[PDB]
């Protein structure tokens, strides 16, 4: 998803799905302890820096070719044979976040936590959970796809606080997958014969650019709700794991 801007949701997807994660937990009344909420609002700065900086920068966003930002489920690999992929990667960020925390460095706990969280919000773009990049075909509709899903986004808010709490196993590694498996089964949804027929002739027909966008966002809306309520449950278990117990 998009990370335009290091502190805005407008233009960062990203971000918008994290702060919608943090207001699942808040609105929760029956397991969430607050002031893990109150923490996460406490080194938001930290943690904004951690979700843009994926998409900006060495080592993560692999020399702009950003292939530990996808993970294909059923293979287990990303885009470029032999890259890392998002399920190690935002892995390795959840445990040195975790790490960090413990010794009481605040900053560079939620840091490397906003990283953690940048790779799970990935692997809920069906995009990115079954290799399709920018250079698939037809090449340009994943960045366009991302640029619209910011316009549409607020619509699809989830109200409740029920978040996945122990979705998967103690393993953030489980997650990430968990996730991947359910964004790639939503994949055809999204891109197939039609949507992709109306984009490339969406370059000519205003008329076919509202068609392709008509008919992605149902299954937009359901991703960006499920990524919502997993994200919550991963931020709860991150807690739940290191925060003495
Ligand atoms: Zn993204
Ligand atoms: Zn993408
Ligand atoms: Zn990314």
């Amino acid at each position: 998803w998009s990370a335009e801007d290091k502190h805005k949701e407008g233009v960062n997807s990203h971000l918008w799905i994290v702060n919608r994660a943090i207001d699942i937990m808040s609105r929760n009344t029956t397991l969430v302890k607050q002031d893990r909420v109150a923490q996460l609002n406490e080194w938001r700065t930290e943690l904004e820096n951690g979700i843009y900086a994926a998409n900006y920068e060495n080592p993560y966003y692999d020399n702009s070719t950003f292939a530990s930002h996808f993970y294909d489920p059923d293979n287990g690999k990303t885009y470029i044979p032999f890259a890392k992929q998002a399920k190690e990667t935002g892995a390795k960020y959840f445990k040195l976040a975790g790490e960090s925390y413990k010794n009481k460095d605040m900053k560079q706990a939620f840091f490397y936590l906003g990283l953690s969280l940048h790779y799970l919000g990935d692997v809920n773009q069906p995009m990115h959970a079954a290799n399709f990049t920018n250079l698939s075909y037809p090449q340009g509709f994943h960045s366009k796809y991302e640029n619209f899903v910011d316009t549409i986004k607020d619509n699809y808010k989830v109200t409740d606080g029920n978040g996945y709490w122990n979705w998967k196993g103690t393993n953030p590694e489980e997650w990430i997958h968990g996730a991947a498996v359910v964004a790639k089964q939503d994949y055809s949804g999204i891109v197939n014969d039609n949507t992709k027929d109306w984009f490339v002739k969406a370059a000519v027909s205003q008329e076919y650019a509202d068609k392709w966008r008509a008919e992605v966002t149902p299954m937009t809306g359901k991703r960006l709700m499920d990524a919502q309520r997993v994200t919550a449950g991963y931020i709860q278990l991150w807690f739940d794991t290191y925060g003495d117990r």
